[PDB]
């Protein structure tokens, strides 16, 4: 009860945070002493293992001094902002403590470089206040923001006065929607003369060693953060020298933390050879055969969307979404419950053969729920909200796209998230 | 040229920043080779020293999976709000990524709470646009923002209608603010029925181990940051569940890492003997004894504010002041340049003597500033204004308030 906040993390059946007392590569031990198989990974900023030993050994030596200080300069700035520059492009790079901070921080400068008021915006830029929602649908909130809720339809009618649209802000998911979205997101933008900001604070650096959406976007400024640092606390912004000018405002104090440069720079040098990306989409491309083999033959309508790098499983009933996790639980595969499942490269072979088995007995548990109804789009729209806070893409007319909205969020109303 | 922030920290005379390759206690090298005695310490958010081995070794042991994971709850995560709560007081405890990160949810925690628009301010509190000035002095700034200087006169006026005002949130300075300011300020508040957030980010636990304004201020609200973990990578508020309940939609993907929890850990568990402080306060009283001594010696106009646990150099002219850093700079002395030093409890014996020396080095290269005009009032608000982005403690009549407000802005 001393604890203000509501962080999301795994939680028992009480809604109780679950205890960890112990990590290595893919697996936890919780304070029973009870062993799981994480695919939650600090919500996909573990893509290299827990207790990484090259990124420990590099925050351990810089606990010590012995690569500088936090009251300044030191040559690893310079060698992470390169990096970062290097993979994801732009003429600038700054630095910050959460993604949160990064996009308002970008969001806000864009504002500034353009002096037009409103944000268009499509998925969840983190916990600030900024982004709380509107009153009603499609009017700006109390801080200039816009939500289209990935419907390019709406984007386009929001476009129609293009003059007062400082940027438009998306998150991309790639589980949800084609590179064919991208391509229009894209063109709306460049039709509208409008600034294209791409928050890729999760899938930054995680599909590719840069940008998901390099070629697919070419975003005016980018932001990244889970893929940079193996989970610890920074997070980046990038983009052009004249839209990002505001932020030469910013300062913080712990700017020149020796650990968190330590495993941003450890992290990133393997980030850029591109193997944990392949790796990681390799394991969860292995794991997701089998479990669409084992969901098949057990006849239980869940299917799965996104792939190795990124899946999620698309129940066709609120009751059966329950009982798969209950029995997930069960068998100790931790899953980030609703939303998607992000494997690490610390996923080799003896975690797969394992993981594979416990997913059989899963399904060999959810035996009552054989022959079920097929999943449908009422259920696929429902679970795709639970990881990017808007619809996915698929064909629809206006008025389905409006009911869809006031469903969906009519919903959510009286539940908490898990951002 | 890649960096689209401009970071506070040591910059040489072309204002290039110093580019430190080691450290340790209160000692860097720099990559030309010379060794510095460290009197910023990251802005005075290392407490212990660089690279303490205690810390060292619980950031170490966390790095390595052995005390938990970023994924969740961790028996760390207990400890360190139940320490916090220990120290500070208040209902509940929130912990955050930056002093900036922190203040700004506080604040806006307090105006929803409250349903009431305005927040009078005073001090720093960190670099978001909601405490960007505003376009006219006693007026709202775009986010609900009155800045009040630390002035009690301009405060008593903006208080005439407080059913507008959600809060009163200062940053404390106990260098150019006397008890008494602060007491004042408390009467102030509680007559008018508004809350106090203490913004300590920058003096929380330093002074002692909890709140430098406990009992002065008893503040609804308090954020801490540079005192908990020896500079890593976290700070945090408390006060009461009410005006605190709307930090229930914080959530932020980093929460749980093992690095951070462990470094606060080790860092609250020395502060809250109280040791740290006072070796602090001990080492910098010795070296303001002897300080104080060498300027009026070298018949050196430069005052000094403050005390061992944060002082500034207070030089007569602007001229003299660049001059004192340069020679402080020549001889391997860090200061926070024209801002509050800082020393750490890595400030022994054998640290000290050498600052001593190095600092009676400075006053002969000052020489050429002997016997000059003594430092004025002019030189006191200037210096004053670079700690704590307002007005120190004066006797003032509105119209010289309003004057050295111009003048400063
Ligand atoms: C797309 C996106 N943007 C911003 C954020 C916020 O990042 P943080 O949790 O580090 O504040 C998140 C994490 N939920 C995210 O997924
Ligand atoms: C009083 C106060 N408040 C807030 C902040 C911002 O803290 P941070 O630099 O960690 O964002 C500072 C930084 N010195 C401060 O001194």
């Amino acid at each position: 009860s001393l604890l203000a906040e509501f962080p999301t993390c795994p939680r028992d059946e009480k809604d109780r945070p679950r205890v960890f007392t112990a990590a290595s590569g893919a697996w936890l031990t919780d304070e029973s002493g009870f062993r799981w198989i994480d695919f939650d990974n600090a919500r996909g900023s573990i893509l290299l293992g827990h207790g990484d030993p090259v990124v420990a050994e590099a925050v351990a030596r810089a606990a010590t001094g012995a690569d500088g200080t936090a009251t300044g300069w030191s040559r690893r700035v310079d060698a992470v902002l390169e990096r970062l520059h290097a993979l994801c492009g732009g003429e600038v790079v700054g630095l910050f403590r959460s993604g949160t901070a990064a996009v308002r921080a970008a969001v806000l400068a864009v504002r500034e470089a353009t002096g037009r008021p409103l944000l268009l915006s499509a998925g969840y830029h983190g916990y600030d206040p900024m982004w709380y929602p509107s009153e009603a649908p499609l009017e700006p909130n109390a801080d200039g923001v816009v939500d289209f809720f990935f419907d390019l339809g709406l984007l386009r009618e929001l476009l129609r006065a293009p003059e007062r649209v400082a940027a438009v802000v998306v998150s991309p998911d790639h589980m949800h929607l084609s590179p064919g979205w991208y391509r229009e997101l894209r063109r709306l933008c460049s039709a509208a003369g409008v600034v294209l900001v791409a928050d890729e604070v999760k899938v930054g650096l995680r599909y590719a060693p840069g940008l998901s959406t390099a070629e697919l976007l070419a975003p005016d400024v980018w932001v990244v953060a889970k893929g940079m640092a193996n989970g610890h606390a920074v997070s980046a912004v990038g983009g052009s020298r004249r839209l990002l000018k505001p932020l030469k405002e910013v300062s913080f104090t712990s700017f020149f933390e020796p650990t968190i440069l330590a495993a941003a720079d450890a992290a990133l040098a393997r980030v850029a050879t591109g193997e944990p990306q392949r790796a990681v989409r390799e394991a969860g491309d292995r794991f997701l055969r089998h479990a669409r083999k084992a969901l098949d033959d057990a006849s239980l309508p869940v299917e799965i969307a996104g792939d190795g790098t990124f899946f999620q499983f698309v129940p066709a009933t609120e009751e059966l979404e329950e009982a798969l996790y209950g029995a997930a639980n069960a068998e100790g595969l931790l899953f980030y419950a609703g939303d998607n499942q992000g494997v690490s490269a610390a996923f080799d072979e003896a975690v797969l053969g394992e993981a594979e088995r416990r997913f059989a007995r899963v399904c060999e548990r959810l035996a009552p729920y054989a022959g079920g109804e097929p999943v449908g789009d009422a259920a696929r729209y429902r679970v795709a909200w639970n990881v990017m806070d808007g619809l996915r893409q698929a064909p629809r007319d206006r008025e389905e796209t409006t009911g869809l909205l006031a469903r969906l969020l009519d919903d959510l109303e009286h539940h908490h998230h898990h951002h």
